[PDB]
DNA sequence: CTTTGTGTTTGGTGTGTTTGGGTGGTGGCCGTTTTCGTTGTTTTTTTCTGTCTCGTGCCTGGAATCC
C-alpha cells in the first residue's frame, strides 16, 4: 500500500479534456461534479 | 250560467239623561324614618432601615470546495 502511494504520487510531481493534477485532485477527491 | 243595486232587516255605534257608586281631599292617631353618639378600621402620612452615590487602600484591566 506505501509503495503503490509512492508510486502514484510520485509521478504527480513531475506533472478541452482536464488533465494532470487537477484531474488527479478530482479523482482522488470523488467529485459530484467534474470540470 | 252568475254580479251587482238594492229590499228588507238586524247589529254596532254616536247623543242625551238620570242615577249611583267607587273613590278624593281633610283630619288626627301612631310607629315608623331620621339624627346623634358609639365602635371597628385602613390607608395614607410619617418613620426606620439598606441599594445608590461619590472620596480612599490595593490589584487586576487593555482563496475555491465539502461538511
Amino acid at each position: 500500500g506505501v509503495i503503490a502511494a509512492q508510486s502514484i504520487g510520485e509521478p504527480a510531481t513531475q506533472m478541452n479534456v482536464t488533465l494532470g493534477v487537477p484531474r488527479l485532485k478530482e479523482i482522488l477527491n470523488v467529485a459530484k461534479n467534474i470540470k
